[PDB]
């Protein structure tokens, strides 16, 4: 039989939702503080790079990604849901950022760059933490 399996292709899933109309929201100064301190200092480091985005497994060559992290959250995504006003209180975002480190040290190994990256991000992320409103 001729049929090979070349298709069916794989893909990214859809990324994650930075709007919901029917979402309790509110506009705390812990969540202005979030994006006017923490968000942008952490935006402007030299190893955010990677994590302003989604993860693109089939540009970055990543295919098991999506088998791996189920909930998958990125800065460019809190970043979007921080303008939006997405959030409720303060716990849901920073929520949201501990899913994005925990995401990057359970798919990958101690050692490996974008854990060093990931790290060095969460660090600076808790010091920004401590002074919060
Ligand atoms: C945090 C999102 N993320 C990963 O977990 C991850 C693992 C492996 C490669 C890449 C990746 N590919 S990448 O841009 O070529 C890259 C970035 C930093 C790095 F240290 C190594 C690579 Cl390969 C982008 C985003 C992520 C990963």
């Amino acid at each position: 039989h001729h049929h090979h399996h070349l298709v069916p292709r794989g893909s990214n899933p859809p990324p994650p939702e930075t709007s919901n109309p029917n979402k309790p929201k509110r506009q705390t100064n812990q969540l202005q503080y979030l994006l006017r301190v923490v968000l942008k200092t952490l935006w402007k480091h030299q190893f955010a790079w990677p994590f302003q985005q989604p993860v693109d497994a089939v540009k970055l060559n990543l295919p098991d990604y999506y088998k791996i992290i189920k909930t998958p959250m990125d800065m460019g995504t809190i970043k979007k849901r921080l303008e939006n006003n997405y959030y409720w209180n303060a716990q849901e975002c920073i929520q949201d950022f501990n899913t994005m480190f925990t995401n990057c040290y359970i798919y990958n190994k101690p050692g490996d760059d974008i854990v060093l990256m990931a790290e060095a991000l969460e660090k600076l992320f808790l010091q920004k933490i401590n002074e919060l409103p």
